[PDB]
């Protein structure tokens, strides 16, 4: 992983646009890809700490050019672009910063009714519309069937734990990962573009307007299940759960919901496969150990 220092930020920003002047550089954020700087007050610079956050952000860049103006919320604007070198497919991405908090749950809940259900819509309508987004011209790169993940995913944790693990543990692994590829339900979906990772910590909030300002993050979209841009805010601990979600499946039309219900289950009882397998593809040693005892 690299990290930068401010002075390199600026440098690397002043090779490709030397007649933009900076003022003031905020470590704005930081992901298991980014760090994020706040430049003049009004754009939001990420740069990759390692060479596959680079692909993300790649993609991102990619991804939101082709649907700037395809959906009814703002979306992160590419302003600023860096180049591709050896180790990164892109230096460094600038954005057009989106004023607003985090629609967290406990700001959620707090809101008046009609607000909260005005939100729900909103959320419902965006899905809707990004999951309408014609995906012809779109690469291919960015295609994830999730049967092939499972298959992929059941060949990289037999590769990494088989000096871990006993013989019956590794089997009773390879149990599990039977189990779901014979349910045929977690992939008989019609594939199209999904956020990936749509979350409270991605859904921006004016607390003046009380409405929804934005969506931003789109560095892990790609084409897959609808299903799971519900899953992700379903979440009773950290997200929204179940009966706001259940609001946005209504304004969504969604005609099956106790299926997406069974595919949440099972994202749950597999994010321990997840930490070991993200645990290894991002760094990150600390989600390796803490997945490697839970599937024990």
């Amino acid at each position: 992983m690299r990290t930068y220092t401010f002075d390199q930020v600026e440098k690397a920003i002043e090779q490709l646009y030397p007649d933009f002047t900076i003022n003031t550089i905020e470590i704005s954020g930081e992901g298991n890809d980014c760090i994020a700087y706040e430049i003049n007050r009004d754009f939001i610079f990420k740069f990759p700490k390692h060479s596959r956050g680079s692909t993300n952000l790649f993609n991102e860049v990619n991804i939101l050019k082709r649907i700037h103006n395809k959906l009814p919320l703002p979306i992160p604007e590419v302003v600023f672009t860096g180049m591709p070198s050896e180790t990164y497919q892109m230096s460094f991405a600038g954005f057009t910063k989106i004023k607003g908090v985090p629609l967290t749950p406990l700001l959620l809940n707090n809101l008046p009714k009609q607000s909260q259900n005005q939100a729900a819509k909103d959320l419902a309508r965006f899905l809707s519309e990004l999951h309408s987004i014609n995906i012809s011209g779109f690469k291919s790169n960015l295609v994830l069937d999730f049967r092939e993940k499972i298959n992929e995913d059941n060949k990289k944790i037999k590769k990494l734990l088989s000096r871990e693990l006993k013989g019956p543990q590794m089997k009773k692994v390879d149990d599990f990962y039977r189990d779901i590829l014979e349910n045929e339900i977690y992939f008989k979906y019609y594939p199209c573009l999904i956020h990936n990772d749509f979350s409270s910590d991605h859904i921006l909030f004016d607390t003046e307007k009380n409405t929804i300002c934005g969506i931003i993050d789109f560095g892990d979209a790609a084409i897959s299940d609808p299903d799971n841009d519900f899953i992700s805010l379903m979440e009773d601990d950290e997200e929204y759960g179940m009966e706001f979600v259940s609001k946005i499946l209504n304004h969504y039309k969604h005609k099956d919901i106790p299926t997406v219900l069974e595919k949440y289950r099972m994202k749950e009882k597999y994010w321990s496969f997840e930490k070991i397998i993200y645990g290894k593809e991002y760094g990150y040693m600390d989600w390796y150990e803490e997945g490697l005892n839970e599937i024990r």
